[PDB]
């Protein structure tokens, strides 16, 4: 009925490319990913399965001609990457809260049999209230179907965040790989630096971690409680690595640290 409701104005580049679109009538804002096709089909397929408060919502897609348009939830708070101060990190309570949200989105994805495969702060967006949303399903894949798990063998992700088994073994389970990358995200949030270029024995920093030299750089800035959690996540053997139900029972994970979002108040 309402005439111009279908019209959106592209008002600025978000990050092919991602543009912030504003509805001509309602002024509602959305993110539109523009893909110059000249992959996307699986990405759209995966996005259509997604419905969770900590995952970037998918509204629909349009094909036009050669250009695909994916309409996505707009996250006005930007990337988590931008909340991390170099060499510093961010306050521990904030990092714990973003970590709880990340785990909720991850548990959700794993519950529907989807692995993200590229968890890193650039792909973790923040809404108006600083709620974390996992974004970008371009590298994602189905690891469980009809209740049968399928082992992965494709190498993908981003080196500093990738699990050591991706570099060492021909086949590997999907879930511990996403867990590992969440541990590197946590390290980055608490230390403002990535511990190594890649998790290989040839990598000095990685070999120092395995030798437990936690008096060295990233680790020394941490704090014993979250550092004990990182000792359980960044375990080389994916079979020994802590799983999410267990992360949820971790001492630091459950430590009260942060006050809820402050709400207006007066005195009399
Ligand atoms: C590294 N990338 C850049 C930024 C996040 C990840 C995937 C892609 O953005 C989106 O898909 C966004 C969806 N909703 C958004 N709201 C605000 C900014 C980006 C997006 C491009």
């Amino acid at each position: 009925a309402v005439p111009f409701v279908e019209d959106w104005d592209l008002v600025q580049t978000l990050g092919g490319e991602v543009q912030l679109a504003v509805n001509r009538v309602t002024e509602e804002a959305v993110a539109v990913k523009i893909v110059d096709m000249k992959n996307i089909k699986k990405e759209i397929c995966i996005n259509k399965m997604l419905n969770h408060e900590n995952v970037v919502k998918f509204y629909g897609h349009r094909r036009e001609g050669n250009i695909q348009y994916l309409f996505l939830e707009y996250c006005s708070g930007g990337e988590l990457f931008d909340r991390i101060e170099p060499d510093i990190g961010m306050p521990e309570p904030d990092a714990q809260r973003f970590f709880h949200q990340l785990m909720a989105g991850v548990v959700y994805l794993h519950g529907i049999g989807i692995t993200h495969r590229d968890i890193k702060p650039e792909n973790l967006l923040l809404d108006e209230r600083d709620n974390l949303k996992i974004s970008d399903f371009g590298l994602a894949t189905v690891f469980r179907y009809n209740n049968r798990e399928r082992l992965l063998n494709k190498m993908c992700g981003t080196l500093p965040y990738v699990a050591p088994e991706l570099l060492k073994r021909r086949e590997f389970h999907a879930e511990p790989v996403d867990v590992w990358s969440c541990g590197i995200v946590l390290t980055a949030m608490l230390a403002g630096e990535l511990p190594w270029d890649q998790p290989s024995d040839s990598c000095q920093e990685y070999s120092d971690w395995k030798e437990k030299k936690t008096y060295l750089n990233p680790w020394k800035k941490i704090d014993s409680a979250p550092l004990a959690l990182l000792h359980k996540i960044l375990v080389e053997n994916p079979s020994a690595r802590i799983t999410i139900p267990d992360i949820k029972k971790d001492r630091w994970y459950n430590k009260p640290l942060k006050k809820g979002a402050k709400r207006p108040r007066v005195t009399s």
